[PDB]
């Protein structure tokens, strides 16, 4: 019963370093949705990390599709149901086919602008 | 171990649960911060629960607190563990003091217009 005490904190530590990451991918993939932001990831021309446009259109796309506007057919309560699925897939780490990519790839991908420079003071 | 893996599979449920309830609430919190929602339940003059200015400025405060701007000399990373506290204890019905209320009341409050009708289909 002592050790089903240690197990508890462990999760309540990995829940909530989990909701820290989940807000900075959201930060990340709100701000992504600017233009000035993709046309200066066209070679890096203030602190951008260079990515291709196909690697760029990845995401660019999952911006749109993770954090959308609300469609009127739908209750606003499951449309938060399906971003909420996208996200969770998104830190699994899994395979699913996404936009033409990999859940796996696609956490590696947004680590790779959550240490880039440009998530933080931007304009 | 089979009784192992059931409780897995529920945790895995709450966990989705929860990041659904998240995004509802931090959506209820953000155009919460709109000039024309706050002067509507001043008597609930387009399907608005009315709510008195005291309980107003609890959330219109918390929304200020829970969605914020981000502090230049704050790393956005530890700026999102801080919001993502908030959200935390927020749903645990906690009981800590917060701009003159408490956890337990927030989630009820909140609920109250998690059910209003204002939350769907909004200007």
């Amino acid at each position: 019963k002592k050790a089903q005490r240690r197990e508890h904190m462990l999760k309540l530590e990995a829940e909530k370093k989990k909701l820290r990451t989940m807000l900075q991918v959201q930060y990340v993939l709100q701000n992504l949705t600017q233009e000035h932001v993709q046309k200066d990831f066209k070679g890096g021309l203030n602190g951008a990390v260079y990515l291709p446009s196909k690697e760029m259109d990845y995401l660019i796309k999952f911006s749109k599709l993770t954090c959308p506007e609300r469609n009127e057919s739908l209750s606003v309560e499951d449309q938060m149901e399906q971003s909420s699925l996208y996200f969770w897939d998104l830190l699994e780490g899994s395979e699913k086919a996404v936009v033409g990519t990999t859940y796996k790839h696609m956490k590696d991908l947004l680590s790779k602008l959550l240490n880039s420079g440009y998530f933080e003071s931007i304009p």
